[PDB]
């Protein structure tokens, strides 16, 4: 579970978004696995503009944040979880990393701020979906 809060926008993983999440919709993208809904304050998370290949996620299922490198983001295939079954997802950056379906919406971060969030992964691997090529959540 987990979001970003960037301004007066809520980003979670399309397949943890609330009903509030759907009345209060912005953008979403099941390909992507993200949703942005609206919120009633500012929130204190800034996201990153960069191709940086390293930084840091939670892991909940651990209760640490690891240091990772991890792939640009990119079109990758993922395996049978409690959510999807195994399909495809694009925009979606993979690091060597312990990840559990739970740990969806953990935050990854590089010096420029907030990259995305846990998504995708298995067999050692974690995916995060990218929020960099969202720019359009720094304004309106
Ligand atoms: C991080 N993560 N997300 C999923 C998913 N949404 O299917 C997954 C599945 C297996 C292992 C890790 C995983
Ligand atoms: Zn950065």
């Amino acid at each position: 579970s987990g979001a970003i809060y960037v301004g007066n926008y809520r980003v979670v993983n399309r397949h943890l978004a609330t009903h509030n999440d759907w009345a209060n919709l912005v953008w979403e993208d099941s390909s992507r696995d993200l949703l942005v809904s609206s919120t009633t304050a500012q929130g204190c998370d800034t996201i990153a503009r960069c191709d940086c290949q390293t930084g840091v996620y939670y892991c909940s299922s651990r209760r640490k944040h690891y240091p990772v490198s991890f792939s640009k983001p990119s079109l990758i295939f993922v395996e049978a979880s409690e959510y999807y079954p195994a399909r495809y997802q694009s925009h979606l950056m993979l690091a060597v990393g312990h990840s559990e379906p739970g740990d969806c919406g953990g935050i990854l971060r590089c010096q420029h701020g907030v990259v995305g969030i846990v998504s995708t992964g298995g067999n050692g691997l974690v995916g995060f979906a990218d929020v960099r090529d969202l720019l359009w959540l720094d304004e309106e």
